[PDB]
């Protein structure tokens, strides 16, 4: 008997950790799950090609922004009875709830399976040298680009590459998601989309959204982030940190497991960036803190053939002994509320950083569009960072930007 899965690239050795993590089961049912690994690059086209052509796996992983538009367009398996053996509502923050379902459905399509939220991982090293108090660079707008300055005005220079670092790395490239623009959106008391009425509509062109993504996006424009980092993605940053070459970047905690795994293994712990590595949180906007939680879920197609065994499976991975044992594997923090408190993931000093933060987390609306509406988003949100990349980044070019990402936002959501 053969149960077929699909997850992203969550840990070092993707698929080698998720084949670990379920041989009890395999052994308990005598059953083979066969995994295959998609990059979150190619995991939406080929996840919404399964679900129009009825072709793929039994499960597949679904980060928590997808689970809406998959479920809407109605081939998942409801899993209602998995979340009641696995303690219901109560066993979930309200925000995790929130993504077992497309928003106003009857039924649960999801099981959550792990966690995630973003912070600042910075050089301990750099900052020192620089004369930052990180508790004063992340705690406001106004303290996090004075240390930005402080930053670029260091002589500091990284041990091995014998080079400055850049104050801070965030891409201009390939823009796939808004996770980085998010925080300071709503930290200047902005939103996305906004609900009125019935109706879900954008609130990019609010003056609000605009405040927070000038911020953002002006202090490359001020020499904080070097034009070379503009024509990078996320995966090249995240290199880039790891390299020596910035102070300062945002991402989610499975950095902090990718810094204890030698190079050899697909982390980074021989690099300096690793053995002089802190978290802060998201600087408080002049309307509050916030930051982007996420994370991922599993779901069941409702054309797979194995459906109680399915089940079965979804109840081990969403269950505690899994969730504990995975966000261990991949550095993400389980789904599971009650495994929040494992002694593992208190102990960890950055860790404990993420998890104090996610009190400010954040979520997207589980909305049918959402597919479209962030592809929309970052589609214009690019046009934003090339003007960026030519010092050409005015209020009014990035009102117009978003004015017409706004248009086309609305018009997808009136479907
Ligand atoms: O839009 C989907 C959204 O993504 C989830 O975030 C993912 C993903 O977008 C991001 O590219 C991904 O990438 C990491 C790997 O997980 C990590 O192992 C390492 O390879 O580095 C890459 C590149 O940074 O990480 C996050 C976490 O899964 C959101 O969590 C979720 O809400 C989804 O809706
Ligand atoms: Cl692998
Ligand atoms: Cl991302
Ligand atoms: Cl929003
Ligand atoms: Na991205």
């Amino acid at each position: 008997k053969t149960l077929e899965v699909w997850i992203m690239p969550n840990s070092p050795q993707p698929a080698e950790d998720f084949k670990a993590l379920v041989a009890p089961f395999e052994k308990a049912h005598g059953v083979e799950v066969k995994v295959t690994v998609l990059d979150w690059g190619v995991a939406w086209t080929k996840i919404t090609t399964a679900a129009t052509s009825g072709v793929g796996p039994d499960l597949t992983q679904l980060g928590t922004t997808w689970v809406g538009a998959i479920s809407a367009m109605g081939v998942l398996e409801p899993v209602d009875d998995v979340l009641e053996a696995l303690g219901g509502e109560k066993a979930y923050l309200p925000a995790v709830w929130r993504t077992t379902r497309l928003e106003g459905a009857r039924q649960a399509t999801a099981v959550p399976w792990f966690s995630e939220l973003r912070a600042f991982y910075y050089r301990t090293d750099a900052l020192k040298a620089a004369g930052v108090n990180p508790a004063e660079m992340f705690a406001s707008w106004q303290g996090f680009e004075a240390g930005l300055a402080r930053l670029k005005a260091s002589s500091f220079r990284d041990p091995e590459t014998k080079a400055p670092l850049a104050p801070l790395c965030t891409p201009g490239r390939t823009p796939r998601t808004l996770h980085n623009a998010a925080p300071w959106i709503w930290g200047a008391g902005g939103e996305i989309v906004r609900q009125a009425g019935g109706r879900w509509q954008s609130a990019l062109n609010s003056p609000e959204s605009l405040e927070g993504l000038y911020f953002f996006l002006s202090l490359a424009q001020k020499g904080y982030v070097p034009a070379e980092s503009l024509e990078k993605n996320t995966a090249q940053i995240e290199a880039d940190f790891q390299a020596g070459k910035c102070a300062v970047f945002a991402s989610g905690p499975w950095m902090i497991q990718r810094a204890q795994v030698p190079e050899a293994k697909g982390g980074f712990a021989e690099r300096t960036a690793a053995k002089n590595l802190g978290v802060a949180p998201y600087p408080a906007g002049p309307k509050g803190r916030y930051t982007f939680f996420g994370g991922s879920n599993l779901a069941l197609f409702n054309f797979s053939k194995n459906k109680p065994l399915a089940k079965e499976l979804l109840k081990y991975l969403g269950g505690p002994e899994a969730q504990v044992r995975y966000a261990q594997m991949t550095g993400m923090l389980p789904a599971l509320r009650s495994a929040w408190s494992d002694p593992s993931f208190q102990q960890n000093p950055l860790l404990r950083t993420f998890i104090q933060a996610a009190q400010f987390g954040r979520t997207y609306p589980s909305l049918a569009g959402w597919g479209g509406v962030e592809n929309l988003a970052v589609q214009h949100l690019g046009m934003a960072w090339d003007l960026v990349a030519q010092g050409r980044l005015t209020r009014e070019a990035l009102k117009d930007l978003m004015d017409k990402a706004s248009a086309a936002i609305n018009q997808a959501l009136r479907h």
